[PDB]
């Protein structure tokens, strides 16, 4: 297996930011992320780690955390659904 190697991974932006999007958003969402969802998300996603900053875009949701690993998890568990709505998190990183 790969326990040691895995353990010592160390790889992530000090920023710890990620973009959140909805799979099947409605007019309300298509217009701008809802508050009933935001909080739920901010409080939800936050759980995994710690919300240190957040920025909702006309049609996006750049959430920031304290640690990077957290993002990974949130990126893995992303598959999860909020308010019966499928969420999709991406990596706002590209050089």
């Amino acid at each position: 297996g790969s326990s040691g190697s895995s353990g010592s991974s160390f790889q992530g932006p000090l920023d710890a930011t990620v973009v959140v999007n909805l799979q099947s958003p409605t007019l309300e969402e298509k217009n701008e992320f809802p508050e009933d969802l935001r909080t739920e998300l901010m409080q939800t996603l936050g759980s995994y780690g710690t919300i240190v900053l957040v920025r909702i875009n006309q049609g996006q949701m750049l959430v920031t955390f304290a640690d990077s690993h957290s993002a990974l998890s949130v990126l893995d568990v992303d598959g999860m659904k909020v308010k019966g709505r499928a969420v999709k998190i991406s990596g706002p990183s590209s050089g």
